[PDB]
Parts: C-alpha cells; sequence; structure tokens
C-alpha cells in the first residue's frame, strides 16, 4: 500500500466545474465535493505548500485562488488577479512565489505575484510567443522552459529573483518542422525534459546540460501505434516519481502510450498502449506513481487505472462521473 491519503482535481470547463475527490491507498474515490467556477475552468495546479488550488478561467481572464480545506482538500473561493489572456496553461515556480501562466490565444506567458498565497496584479508579460501552450520552470529553479506550439520552439527564460522573465542565449530550443512543442514534465532526476509534441505525436527527450553545457535533443519517439494513419493530436505527458513510466495521450486514437524510462533517463520505449476515455486531453499519476486518472474531453467520466508491473501497464479500477468536458486532472497527498 502507498499508505497516502490524497485528493484528485478535475476541471470540467463546458459545464464550469471543479470535481473533488477523495483517493484512498486502494485506488476508490468518493466525491467530496461539486464546485461551480465563475466560468470555464481549464488549467489548475497545487501551490508546493498544499495550501491553494490555483486555477484559470475565461472569459473574464483570470488566475482564481481557491484555499484548501487540509482535512478533505475541499475548497474555498479566496481570491484572483487578471491574467493578459485566456489561461491555457497555469504552474508555479519551485518555491510557490509565482504563478505562470501560458496563454495560447494571446501567444503570451505571464508571472503573477503571491502575497500570503493570493494571487497579485501580473508583473510581467512576454508576448510574441505563438500558439503559447505552458510554462515549465527547470528542476534548479533558474529557467522556464516555454513551448511555442506554433513555433515549432521552446523558448528558454531566465526567472529573476522578483519574478522577471528574460530570454537566455540560446533563446530556445527548436524541433522539427510541424512538430507543435506543447507540455513537458521533466525527470525526477532533474536531468533530462520530456515535450510531447501536438501536432505530429512525438515525444523530445531533451538533456538539460551536456559534457558542453549544452541543452540537446536525444531522443525522438512516435507515440502511436505503427498501424496508425489518422490526425495526430497529443496532448497530456506525466513521468511516474519512481522515473520507472513515462505516459502521453493522443485525443484522436483515445489512447495513452506507456513508455519505460532508462535508469538515468535518457532513453524512453514505447511498453504499449491503453485504450482510455473518449478524447483524453487531460490526465495524472498519482503522489505514489501506482495510480493514472484519466479524463475523457467526450465521455465525461474519468477513469482510474493501476500502474502494473515491470512495464508500467494500466489496468482500469474504476469510472466515475465528473462534468462535461473534463481535461485537466491533478492530484494532492495530505
Ligand atoms: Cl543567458
Ligand atoms: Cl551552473
Amino acid at each position: 500500500s502507498n499508505a497516502m491519503k490524497q485528493t484528485v482535481y478535475t476541471a470540467s470547463p463546458e459545464s464550469q466545474q471543479i470535481h473533488v475527490w477523495s483517493l484512498e491507498a486502494d485506488g476508490k474515490l468518493t466525491l467530496v465535493q461539486v464546485v461551480d467556477a465563475p466560468g470555464q475552468v481549464q488549467p489548475m495546479v497545487v501551490s508546493p505548500n498544499k495550501e491553494f488550488l490555483y486555477v484559470g478561467v475565461r472569459p473574464e481572464f483570470r488566475v482564481l485562488a481557491y484555499r484548501i480545506t487540509p482535512d478533505n482538500g475541499a475548497l474555498t473561493f479566496a481570491g484572483e488577479a487578471a491574467l493578459p489572456g485566456s489561461p491555457t496553461h497555469i504552474s508555479t515556480d519551485r518555491h510557490g512565489r509565482f504563478v505562470f501562466s501560458a496563454s495560447y490565444n494571446q501567444g503570451c506567458v505571464s508571472v503573477t505575484p503571491l502575497h500570503d498565497g493570493l494571487p497579485g496584479e501580473t508583473i510581467t508579460v512576454v508576448e510574441g510567443l505563438e500558439g503559447c501552450h505552458s510554462a515549465n520552470i527547470s528542476p534548479d529553479n533558474r529557467t522556464l522552459w516555454v513551448p511555442a506550439l506554433k513555433q515549432d520552439r521552446i523558448c528558454l527564460f531566465t526567472l529573476s529573483d522578483d519574478g522577471f522573465l528574460s530570454a537566455q542565449e540560446p533563446a530556445e530550443v527548436t524541433t522539427v518542422e510541424g512538430a507543435g512543442p506543447r507540455h513537458m514534465v521533466f525527470h525526477p532526476n532533474q536531468q533530462y525534459g520530456y515535450c510531447v509534441n501536438e501536432l505530429n505525436s512525438s515525444i523530445d527527450v531533451w538533456e538539460l546540460k551536456d559534457p558542453k553545457g549544452n541543452i540537446e535533443c536525444v531522443q525522438t519517439l512516435d507515440m502511436m501505434p505503427p498501424d496508425f494513419s489518422g490526425v495526430r493530436w497529443a496532448a497530456d505527458i506525466h513521468i511516474t516519481p519512481d522515473g520507472r513510466h513515462l505516459y502521453a495521450c493522443d485525443r484522436t486514437a483515445s489512447i495513452i502510450t506507456v513508455f519505460s524510462v532508462s535508469e538515468d533517463g535518457s532513453v524512453l520505449a514505447v511498453e504499449g498502449y491503453q485504450p482510455t476515455e473518449t478524447q483524453p486531453r487531460g490526465f495524472n499519476l498519482d503522489h505514489s506513481g501506482k495510480y493514472l486518472i484519466a479524463a475523457g474531453q467526450k465521455s465525461h467520466h474519468i477513469a482510474v487505472y493501476d500502474i502494473v508491473g515491470e512495464q508500467g501497464l494500466l489496468q482500469e479500477k474504476g469510472r466515475y462521473a465528473v462534468g462535461q468536458g473534463p481535461m485537466w486532472v491533478v492530484v494532492n497527498a495530505h
């Protein structure tokens, strides 16, 4: 048993709801709360100190702060701040002092300061990042990695102590033409990053510091079955905290591709394909890495899977109704 007590948060923008579930060590979910958001909530992130759930809402572009009740993970609206564009992805720095928002439509990444955990007036906005789709702080907290999907690049910005962003040298790393870099995760060992490319459903493995001190792409892998000929539409990517397994999903095929991760994190290998909730845009892993929770944007349900064996293949355990068009999942241990 993972001996953990956890909460699962899901975003259902088409019904303007956030669902809160208690997740027991045995994988069973129980509904804790349903929140009516003041608009369509899409991205969500738990603060590093676990006091808040920060979420992105439209059409009144904002990051909303919901205070988390420690015992059961329930939410209470606590504050908000305006954003310069519709939030596509939300995250924080390693120390929970800033919220980063990537806006696809406004092609920008912005920084929101936190004061006693509450979001304040935007302190900077970096525009000109067409298709800006995520902002991902490096393991060492110095560099914000920002996929610009329509520019086939991941922009690299130094984050100052005061929350400002400015281009590094080099200012970016590039993907193959038309790949459409979207979401990424870093290996727990802090040495590699993994980016899922939407438009060609591929995963790029990025070495963060090679012997010359440079960032290099050291592997590119197709996440689709060899017999796939449809429209590639990849979405999310997550790695288990034990570093053994990596998962990515495609919205057209409605699959989660299962990858093994070499011991040093430098090599991925496809282990299998798991049919999942229809049109999976968002999923996540629990804090133990024993469970994967996937949302179906066209199923209106989440599915809980056991992660099993040395390959990390998935075995469905349960299925739960959420709101309409669920597309974001996060899990908090407490
Ligand atoms: Cl630099
Ligand atoms: Cl250094």
